[PDB]
């Protein structure tokens, strides 16, 4: 629980919360549709290589959205301990 960036603003294998959508962006109801809904957790598998789109795990399975859904979800970062760099 902290003032929540977009899912956008995380990087690999990271694990965040969704706190909330940004409405009305019509993407909301997409993100919605998908599955996801405030409270869901959200494992990022890894991003494409052009940086867009990402690999996401939630809900119970692997798909990838794109960096823009990405931009509408609001998310809380969850994992915190000492962050592999290699």
């Amino acid at each position: 629980m902290t003032k929540g960036i977009g899912l956008n603003e995380v990087e690999i294998k990271s694990k965040v919360k969704v706190i909330g959508i940004v409405p009305e962006s019509k993407v909301r109801r997409k993100i919605m549709d998908m599955g996801i809904v405030r409270g869901t957790e959200i494992y990022i598998e890894g991003k494409a290589p052009m940086g867009d789109p990402i690999a996401l795990r939630l809900r119970g399975y692997s798909l990838s959205l794109r960096k823009s859904e990405a931009k509408d979800i609001l998310v809380e970062v969850l994992l915190e301990h000492h962050h592999h760099h290699h």
